[PDB]
C-alpha cells in the first residue's frame, strides 16, 4: 500500500526524473535517475530523503521539479520549465491514475515548493502587497486542476532566506532587506491561501511546512547543527550550509527532512 508522492517545484527540489524514464516501484522508489543523482545538494534531497530514509511505510517519488522554474511565466517568467509546465506534465500522464501510478485519494500527496525565482525576479520591480497576491491565486488555480483530479493530500513548503545565501549577501544589505522584506509577504500570502483552501474544500489534509524558520535557525547558529559558519561553501554538501553559492547541500537537506518527518505524519508516509 504505497503513497504516491508527487512533487512540483525547482532546483532546490529536482532529481531530473524523467517520466519517460524508468518508473517507481517498490524496488525503486525513486524511478530515475538512482537516488543521490541529479540534485543541487551533491547527494539525496528532501525528497529523495523523505521517500527512502525518513518513510514509514512504502513512498513512491515522481519528482516533476525542474530547475529555474516560476509559478508561470505568464507573470514572472524564467525558464519553459514553470510550475504551470509541470502541472501539465502531471495532467498529461498521471492526472488520469495509470497502471503505472494507480493513485487514489487515500493515498496520493502532492508537495509544492516554489517561489524562490518568482521572488528572486521581482523583489525589486513590483509591490509585495499587490502583486505577490496574483502569484499565490495561480498558485491556487493550478492546486484546483489536482483537486478536480481528485487530489486530497497537499504539503507546501514556504520559501527559505535566500536573501542570505553568500549570492544575496554580496548585493549588500540593504538589498538582502529589501528581498527579505518582500519574502515575508510573499509568505504571509502563501499561508493565508493555504488555510483558505483547506478551509473551504472541507475534505483535503493539508500541512503548510515552515522552511524559513527552520533555515533561519540554523543560519543563526550554524555550529549548533556542525556547520562552521552560516557563508562558507563547499561542493561535498557536508561541511557547509552552501553547496554553491545559494543552493544548500545535503546535510541540510537531510535536517530539513528529519524536520518534516513528524509534521508529514498525518499525510500517511511518514
Amino acid at each position: 500500500n504505497p503513497t504516491y508522492f508527487f512533487t512540483f517545484g525547482d532546483s532546490y527540489s529536482q532529481t531530473g526524473f524523467s517520466a519517460s524514464g524508468t518508473q517507481p516501484s517498490a524496488s525503486n522508489p525513486m524511478g530515475n535517475p538512482d537516488l543521490g543523482i541529479g540534485t543541487t545538494t551533491n547527494g539525496p534531497n528532501w525528497i529523495g530523503y523523505l521517500t527512502t530514509t525518513e518513510n514509514a511505510s512504502l513512498v513512491l517519488s515522481y519528482n516533476l521539479a525542474a530547475g529555474g522554474a516560476t509559478i508561470d511565466n505568464a507573470l514572472v517568467p524564467a525558464y519553459p520549465g514553470d510550475l504551470a509546465s509541470q502541472f501539465r506534465l502531471f495532467e498529461d500522464v498521471y492526472a488520469d491514475k495509470p497502471a503505472s501510478a494507480p493513485w487514489s485519494a487515500e493515498d496520493a500527496v502532492f508537495g509544492v515548493w516554489i517561489g524562490i525565482n518568482d521572488i528572486g525576479n521581482a523583489y525589486y520591480s513590483t509591490d509585495a502587497e499587490t502583486y505577490t497576491p496574483k502569484l499565490i491565486s495561480r498558485l491556487e488555480s493550478l492546486v484546483e486542476e489536482v483537486y478536480k483530479n481528485g487530489g486530497r493530500k497537499f504539503l507546501f513548503l514556504n520559501v527559505p532566506p535566500t536573501s542570505r545565501s553568500p549570492l544575496f549577501l554580496e548585493q549588500g544589505e540593504e538589498v538582502v532587506k529589501q528581498h527579505a522584506e518582500y519574502l515575508s509577504v510573499y509568505n504571509e500570502n502563501l499561508e493565508g491561501m493555504v488555510d483558505d483552501f483547506t478551509k473551504k474544500k472541507g475534505d483535503v489534509t493539508t500541512v503548510l511546512y515552515d522552511s524559513w524558520s527552520f533555515m533561519t535557525k540554523i543560519l543563526d547558529d550554524p555550529t549548533a547543527y556542525g556547520f562552521p559558519d552560516a557563508t562558507c561553501i563547499n561542493d561535498d554538501g557536508t561541511s557547509c550550509i552552501w553547496w554553491d553559492n545559494w543552493h544548500p547541500g545535503m546535510k541540510y537537506h537531510l535536517l530539513q527532512a528529519e524536520d518534516m518527518k513528524p509534521k508529514l505524519r498525518k499525510l500517511g508516509g511518514w
